[PDB]
């Protein structure tokens, strides 16, 4: 099973109970964005991140009464149609708001049962993706495909280190390709224990295909209330990219000298084949539109891995 | 019966009938569609060899001036990028794309690929979260039918085409329309089946490697290359990989007779085989700009993946 989260007086996580930390329900988010939850029917704002006032420019109480209808007039009917009752928690809808306080915000919404989860992040506003797609497809074998993928991602993102991280049948990880800035340790060829990404983390990565710690030293921002009014239970935040990252993991990242981390899942035959794994030495918020490019690349790599593995077997 | 290609018309080959169909060399027509321009150049020196006859009007230069310069001089910023992206021996399927600001012609999209020692350069005029939203909707579709319907509707919304079908090949290469989105008033092709020779076997081979072809105007005359043969080889210039390639007069006749002014289709390739097509129709001529066509190319790949996934959920 899972332990209760901390804020419901559950045990603190150690190396004896990695497998049981409830990472989907931390009750908090990373501070480079803001999150609101809301009722599926009424559009009634039920929870907000204590930092919402910053991003939205709204007097705190104003929000926690109001309706999405009021708050987002153009958007609220689109949401209603895009995310019908009963849809999967994996389905997401995005829009760009030109919002008074903040030039442009990206809005990302998904639905978990009766709750809409809304994420707001700063945003903005060429051929590198098309060029990359053809490059991946003409790679002659899996090894070269891995090399092209890591190089392409590094060029698109500027990340200090991009790795392709392949799982063995027992969930032992091996770095099979790597693109990195001069003057970093090489992780190419190295193998790591399964428990570095515990089973409850791998399952969640099979369904929700991208996550990140924008700053390995930033404090999480609580949800208020912490419990969903609807259920008097924790809000599931696994489908939210803003979810506060595990302190266990952030301790690991910090011990490696990483300041910013991001990964993308490569899913083949319904199973987690590997990850595109990015490190930056310093804090780094990759903007939403560039993340989208990596999300596309994730799908394309999933296709090409199967194609390429089929021409060996 | 499968038989080798006839020589093209310009090398004294025969004209094509319902009989010899499968031997038309549709990859070497010696000509392009008039809404863009094409140059060929030597892959090592960058000497310009062939150009479409309309090139002066896209590129704003006399032929003899174009042909008298190397790509190093014509494309000083792109020439080194081309050479890195398209190394000798690379496959003909690999494409490099850039946007140019050309004085006389505005923003041009440049698409380049390499066939042996030849570079082929295509120039076309070029111009929010719809793709991301579509990607997730496709993935959440519960079964093959719902996927097919979401895919057709999405493509129609992105493009404005009068008719978008999902055509699926059977094992005998006979095809069948399994989903479609269509303009009000058009009659339904859903569930109809069509014989295998409607897409003869050489076209289906070409459609497995080069994943998007089109006919922007089913009545437009083709524009010859000049000279027609590659001076490197005194042989035909391979245009399979060029979207500007001229369509077979057989297929343009099959289209006009249906009332179609514009045709476009994207291959859906599963396990190395052509599974089916995203085929689109418009009643009037219609040019879809290169950046919009890129969205369809990306959807072609997504759909190939999702078709595998939906079919595996099915035994
Ligand atoms: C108690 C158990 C421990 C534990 C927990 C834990 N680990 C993750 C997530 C990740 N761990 C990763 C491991 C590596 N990244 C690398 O680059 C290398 C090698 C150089 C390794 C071994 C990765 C990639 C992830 C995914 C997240 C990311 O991309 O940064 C989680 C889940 C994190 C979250 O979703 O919040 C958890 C709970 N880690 C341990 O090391 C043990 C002691
Ligand atoms: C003697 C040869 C004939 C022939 C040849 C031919 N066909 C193509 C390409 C296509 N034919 C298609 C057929 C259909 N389109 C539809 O909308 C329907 C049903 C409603 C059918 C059956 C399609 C979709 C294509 C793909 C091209 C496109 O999408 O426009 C070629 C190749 C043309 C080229 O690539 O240059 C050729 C040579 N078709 C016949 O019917 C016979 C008479």
């Amino acid at each position: 099973p899972f332990f209760p989260p901390l804020y419901l007086g559950g045990p603190e996580i150690t190396t004896e109970n990695c497998e049981r930390e409830p990472i989907h329900i931390p009750g908090s988010i990373q501070p480079h964005g803001a999150l609101l939850t809301a009722d599926g029917h009424s559009g009634e704002v039920l929870q907000m991140s204590l930092n919402a006032a910053t991003f939205l420019g709204q007097e705190p109480t104003v929000l926690r009464g109001q309706t999405l209808a009021a708050l987002l007039p153009e958007q609220w009917p689109a949401l209603q149609a895009a995310l019908p009752p009963g849809c999967p928690d994996a389905l997401q809808y995005r829009a760009t708001l030109d919002w008074p306080a903040a030039g442009h915000l990206s809005l990302t919404v998904h639905r978990v049962g009766e709750l809409l989860i809304l994420e707001f992040e700063p945003t903005e506003a060429p051929h590198a993706l098309r060029n990359a797609m053809f490059a991946l497809e003409s790679a002659p074998n899996l090894r070269a495909l891995a090399e092209v993928a890591t190089q392409t991602v590094r060029e698109l993102t500027g990340f200090d280190r991009v790795m392709l991280y392949k799982f063995a049948p027992d969930a032992t990880g091996e770095v099979i390709a790597e693109a990195r800035r001069e003057g970093l340790h090489a992780f190419l060829g190295h193998r790591f224990p399964a428990s570095d990404i515990p089973a409850q983390a791998r399952a969640l990565y099979t369904r929700h295909l991208l996550r990140l710690t924008a700053d390995t030293r930033a404090a999480a921002v609580p949800l208020d209330p912490v419990l969903n009014p609807q259920t008097n239970a924790p809000t599931p935040l696994g489908g939210a990219v803003l979810r506060a990252t595990s302190p266990m993991h952030m301790q690991y990242l910090r011990n490696m000298g990483v300041g910013s981390s991001l990964s993308v899942s490569v899913v083949v035959g319904g199973q987690l084949w590997g990850l595109i794994a990015c490190h930056h030495q310093t804090p780094y918020v990759l903007p939403p539109d560039l993340r989208t490019t990596l999300e596309y690349l994730g799908r394309l790599l999933s296709l090409q891995v199967q194609v390429k593995e089929a021409l060996e077997h």
